């Protein structure tokens, strides 16, 4: 019998507040130099021996547009960078034919002056930032010069331009549209916020990256959003639609995240929203997650101490919410409606608290709890251990009109139920 959760205040996460976030007074230095001189690029590309695909895209030794030692905007880049590498094809509309690296001391901005920054698929363009970067009231899209359109998704391994930020960086995106980014390659999922690989991290010690993404739209992305060892990142007021694998997908010891008031739908292969592998102490609230190929919302691989609250979770093709091996979480007052399978499913998770959830008209159970032996499976039990136990407490809310019944919990360690409505 606890009190309603205290959810983080979202009032200060606005475009106006984001504009006031970078230092524009000290102009920066613009260089077109070699990719493989830079840690920001080697870190995910690999050694000199991995440079060939880039040599092919660029038809020469691989280069990048590099920003450092101060502030640079897109309009600045256009003037100082050769037209072959960054062209204005119509007013406000640019095509980058090289990648852009914001170095550690760089500060990079795109604003409403830019109608569209097109990143060339053929030429191998992408955006990496180790510094400060702000993108507002504009469009950054993965662009196919061959098709003269968006680099629309076709196959997992086909390169598409992406955005990636490294440890010690800070990023703010607001009122921006991005489409067709990312593919099945490390750090290249689409929009990725990431700490350095552990080897590079024990050296640089740059500390975890952070930032906001607000009131923006992301479409046809491999992952709408991805992060790795990321702190207090904010994702609010966005639309993630028709993305490929995942809508919003925090990973790997990220924490303090705020994922709120997003509308996530139409995910083609998997989940609307997933936090996987020790994504702890985060907040998932007031989102709509619907019509996704698998679950509406997933907590995976020992992702603990989270609050999932007041989300509208409906018409997903499997579960509303699935908890996989992720104990000690609170689900408060979610409305989980008309998902094809279960409303809320809990596998191998203990101390799950279900308070005031409405689970209605799902195809199977309203709430389904079970255990499963994961030893003879593809699971790396060293990296991701598990315990075949399930336990939960349910208080209030309502379970009704579900296809297979209100609840089923098989072989529970313990289940307590208090004043849950289950209508006949």
């Amino acid at each position: 019998e606890m009190a309603k959760p205290v959810l983080p205040d979202l009032s200060g996460y606005t475009t106006e507040a984001a504009l006031k976030k970078i230092a524009r007074n000290k102009p920066g230095k613009i260089t077109v130099a070699r990719m493989m001189e830079e840690t920001g690029l080697k870190e995910f590309i690999g050694g000199d021996n991995k440079m060939a695909e880039w040599v092919v895209r660029q038809k020469g030794i691989p280069q990048a547009i590099m920003i450092s030692d101060g502030y640079v905007n897109l309009q600045d880049l256009v003037k100082k960078v050769p037209k072959q590498f960054l062209s204005e094809v119509s007013p406000g509309v640019y095509v980058a034919r090289l990648p852009i690296l914001v170095k550690e001391t760089g500060i990079f901005e795109i604003d409403s002056k830019t109608k569209e920054l097109r990143l060339s698929q053929e030429k191998g363009s992408f955006i990496v930032s180790e510094g400060k970067m702000l993108i507002t009231n504009t469009s950054v899209n993965a662009w196919s010069e061959t098709r003269n359109g968006l680099a629309a998704y076709r196959t997992p391994d086909e390169f598409r331009p992406f955005v990636l930020t490294w440890g010690g960086s800070q990023t703010w995106i607001a009122k921006t549209k991005m489409a067709s980014m990312g593919y099945n390659q490390s750090k290249s999922y689409g929009v990725s916020i990431s700490q350095y690989t552990p080897n590079t991290a024990k050296v640089l010690k740059r500390g975890e990256p952070t930032g906001w993404i607000i009131d923006s739209e992301f479409a046809d992305m491999w992952y709408g959003f991805y992060c790795y060892e990321t702190r207090d990142f904010v994702v609010k007021g966005n639309t993630y639609r028709d993305n490929i694998v995942y809508g919003i997908a925090p990973h790997d010891r990220s924490h303090g995240l705020i994922i709120a008031e997003n509308d996530v739908y139409g995910t083609k292969k998997k989940h609307g929203i997933i936090i996987s592998r020790e994504v702890d102490n985060s907040f998932i609230f007031r989102n709509k997650s619907h019509n996704n190929k698998l679950s509406g919302v997933v907590l995976d691989r020992n992702s603990v101490g989270n609050i999932v609250a007041y989300n509208e979770i409906y018409q997903n093709h499997t579960d509303g919410i699935t908890l996989y091996e992720s104990g000690n979480n609170l689900l408060w007052g979610n409305r989980v409606i008309a998902n094809r399978r279960h409303g809320i499913r809990v596998r191998n998770s203990v101390n799950i608290k279900l308070y005031e959830n409405v689970a209605m008209a799902n195809g199977l159970m309203g709430v389904y709890g079970h255990i499963k032996d994961l030893n003879d499976t593809d699971r790396d039990i060293e990296l991701d251990p598990f315990d075949a136990q399930v336990s939960l407490i349910m208080v209030g809310g309502e379970l009704s009109s579900n296809g297979s019944g209100p609840l089923s919990i098989d072989s529970p360690l313990s289940v307590e139920l208090y004043r849950v409505s289950m209508l006949m």
